[PDB]
């Protein structure tokens, strides 16, 4: 029976969003495939059917645009965590996104929006360091292609994180190839072919009736059976009732179903949300259907019409433009061997009994406004900012999903003892262990170091990227060294600091320089017992 | 029965691609051999086909563009390895991608990627130092040309490294004579001609169930048959059951077949992935469809209507411009030799019983805006970034491939102590030996020195080439001196930067005399003994 269930949800969930994925899919093998739909050629009769398209280059300069203001992904430490654990998940969020992987994966789902409308990549878990003496297990994104007809969002969930989805299914189109291996692959080869992955988030929602005493409330009467285990206690306490605080625990579940046979996996575990994190384009809600759109349909339109106009061209090309005559077949009763282009002769020779010519047809001339108008609606209703900031938001909203995904699978597997690798700010790689059980030295307490498991939301600050950032704060200290007197401390240390602000390789040397002569000077603080010795040799000197 | 799986699983991936590699066979073909293809030979009645072309230059600009940004391969050092090997893999891999040999592959398959979609080049191993006494081997790639009809990728992956892929055949269409080549070079020459290279990547999966004990668990039950062997082991032990991580190992295995005959070798082993790396243009997934593009659909379009224009113009050209004129026979009974063109008369002669012309075709005129919209699509529609960032993308991403499995073969193969070139960056070539066994001096270990055996990680840098870097840096220190007083010793470092930042032979006196000063000064640190001389003399002095 629960096999029953589980397709009751997702055929729900399947003719709810029937008609945008149609909406979805039709763009996409329009921007993938030809641009050339049914309805299109049962509607014409051109012979030169083409495709002089000027969508890529739209979709390529939104795709570029976008590349060039990367997200960041921030973590707010809550309840009391220490900041030095924030700053180490910032940088295992930001090597797990560097990683090539995690890149395609993001790419793909980008492109997937601008075209489509929905990119939605994926999360996964899997080992590392493969050896039986550990359990280590690390994050990448495995993307998922044409998502909008092979993700399923639960059609009830009215959130563009798709967070209050408490299931989405993953359909895979296998033949028998992708049968047998998908089905050895993880649970059995029991034969029966589209596989799905139903996702399931189950909860336990219970009403834990707090009381209160002299003393601090406690947690008492967690459930309504308490209640009636202190009949006596709830009348004898000083006060009876004073909130219904209703605690919620939530688990994420994942099942393989088929449709024609019984269930392959039941239950099984893994994270606390449900990995699958959507993009979206311009979404929302109309007459309580869920619709979102690309940069393609507007311009495939305009795209449409600018590839009649162009083949229209083509088909009065294609026919020599020699006339052809009109004329009774005894017109030329014996002269037939003239009329065949084969040769030309000084003159044409007609019998007793001047004569007419099939008109070939004429280019409009009025075509040339036609098709500026239409190529240039494609070209600019799709792009003008600086980013399509609808498109950015979009994606920034769903790499904060993707945070959070990221930051819950990191707590709740992140608990042996670790070694990973921190991608600090600037490329500046790092090496970190995770617990650094080291006891203390003057404190006396165990006091492990990290310590990344917690409670944390992620926050994102779309804008400056690093590197623009650095750009601009060269431009303003030569400014300044342009406009400040010399010999000064102030022109000194501005010229120090735009040294150390520097480029790698080629001035490397100079940059170390200019480090030496600021901690020596003592504007910057020391941050090895080497500069230690150059301040305190500068200073006594 | 081998071979008949070996076939089954290739027809399987061949017609899983077919559609993909039809198209890209007749993009290739359009853009090598002849623009008009047979389809447009049918809807014509032009008479002069003509090719004026303008794809190939858009092609010429796009190879070139790749050509001016670069893209280097770097090493992340993984579990413990030293920073030290890591460089001279990096270095090593720099000069086996400079080889001329690799450069002619990689631009045969990036032309192929701009041209048709898949470029495919192929890592390959032979010996160098042709003497017995020795063992030592090199690698490098051999190009495979037309890639997107002689290799046949697996239907099944899904990842544009083609990384899942576990098998992926070469076709070789041989006739008599490469049969006998290709086949006495490698295995016999017994007769069965289209051979294969049927690459293959086995792996062993099992459970391994870790189990925890007091101490650190150590690796248990590797396989299912040792717990059989320790049914009591694992009720005495204080935990029963912590993970069942699934250790995987994997191996790579070539064989040679045939369609019709048995195949020729069974398995041998080369490296450790499957060699051949492939580059994609435009690469998605549409409908459960492998679809990749170039840059020639589109221009291939645009230029089959410039063709017909310009056909349809040359056809209208080729005609005497004399009018022929239309008359009875008995209309110059006598008077024939006047109206040949042999001659020219004062006057025309006509008897008994006013005449009509032949209409030569007039050129439309209105062909101008016609075929400046035909070329101006082909030449804008292809290109315009500063380099197409989904083909610099893809060329990447191919190449993180080419370095994990370059990595993987250098491995594998350089165990044997030996001795290599590295060209570290800035083309400063250098000899490193790579075991170099020498016991150390002070600490009394033995302590090898490179050991380039590990694990390595590849991630690719594209952006500023190491020259542009340079370029800047020295734009930036003249900046500087542009805007710095003089006679500090500020602005003496800046000019002593600027001359040890300069080009090589012309000026090679003035970059010494910039390290001496600078060694003398003590801002840049002694390499070698007379450096350090001169600076015990500075500072002594």
């Amino acid at each position: 029976n629960r096999l029953e269930s589980i397709l009751s949800r997702f055929d729900a969930d399947w003719t709810a969003s029937d008609e945008a994925r149609r909406e979805a899919k039709n763009d996409l093998f329009f921007s993938r495939v030809s641009q050339w739909d049914d309805w299109l050629s049962q509607y014409t009769t051109l012979q030169y059917r083409g495709q002089f398209d000027v969508v890529r280059p739209v979709v390529r300069k939104l795709v570029s645009e976008m590349r060039q203001n990367p997200i960041d992904v921030l973590y707010r430490p809550k309840d009391g965590a220490r900041p030095d654990a924030a700053d180490v998940l910032m940088g295992m969020y930001r090597t797990d996104m560097r990683h090539n992987t995690a890149k395609i994966a993001v790419n793909i789902a980008v492109r997937e929006q601008i075209e489509a409308g929905v990119g939605a990549w994926r999360l996964v878990t899997d080992y590392e360091d493969q050896s039986p003496t550990s359990n280590n297990q690390v994050i990448r994104r495995e993307p998922i292609h044409s998502a909008c007809s092979h993700v399923i969002w639960d059609s009830n969930s009215k959130l563009m994180d798709k967070s209050d989805a408490r299931h989405c299914t993953v359909i895979h189109s296998m033949s028998q190839n992708g049968w047998e291996d998908f089905a050895e692959k993880y649970d059995l080869d029991a034969d029966d072919i589209q596989i799905a992955e139903f996702y399931e988030v189950v909860e336990k929602k219970e009403t834990a009736f707090i009381y209160q005493d002299p003393v601090t409330g406690e947690p008492v009467s967690y459930f309504k059976r308490d209640i009636k285990d202190v009949i006596d206690d709830l009348a004898d306490s000083g006060f009876i009732k004073i909130a219904e605080r209703q605690i919620k625990r939530r688990r994420v579940y994942k099942s393989i179903i088929t449709c024609t046979a019984v269930l392959k996996d039941k239950q099984l575990i893994a994270g606390e949300h449900i990995p699958i994190v959507p993009v979206f384009g311009e979404w929302g809600f109309v007459e309580d259907k869920e619709v979102y759109e690309g940069v393609v349909r507007l311009t495939k339109d305009g795209q449409r019409l600018r590839n009649m106009i162009m083949s229209f061209n083509a088909d009065i090309v294609a026919r020599t433009p020699k006339k052809k005559p009109f004329f009774w077949p005894e017109q030329i009763a014996g002269f037939e061997h003239m009329y065949d282009g084969n040769d030309d002769y000084p003159y044409y020779l007609l019998n007793r009994t001047p004569l007419a010519y099939y008109e070939n047809p004429e280019v409009p001339q009025a075509n040339a406004y036609m098709l500026e108008a239409a190529t240039s609606a494609v070209k600019e209703v799709a792009t003008l900012d600086l980013e399509t900031y609808v498109f950015q938001d979009n994606l920034a909203t769903a790499m904060r999903r993707d945070g959070e995904i990221y930051q819950s699978i990191v707590n709740d597997i992140y608990d042996v003892p670790r070694n990973v690798t921190i991608t600090l700010e600037d490329g500046s790689e790092k090496d970190v262990q995770l617990m650094a059980e080291v006891v203390d030295l003057a404190t006396g307490e165990k006091q492990v170091l990290n310590d990344i498991r917690g409670r944390y939301e992620c926050y994102t600050d779309v804008g400056p990227s690093f590197q623009s950032m650095k750009q601009q704060n060269r431009a303003e200290i030569l400014e300044l060294l342009g406009k400040t007197p010399q010999g000064t401390p102030e022109y000194q240390l501005l010229l120090l600091q735009y040294f150390t602000l520097l480029d790698g390789k080629g001035v490397e040397m100079m940059r170390d320089y200019a480090n030496k002569q600021l901690i020596q000077m003592g504007v910057k603080k020391p941050e090895t017992p080497e500069e230690q010795q150059w301040l305190v040799e500068a200073q006594q000197a």
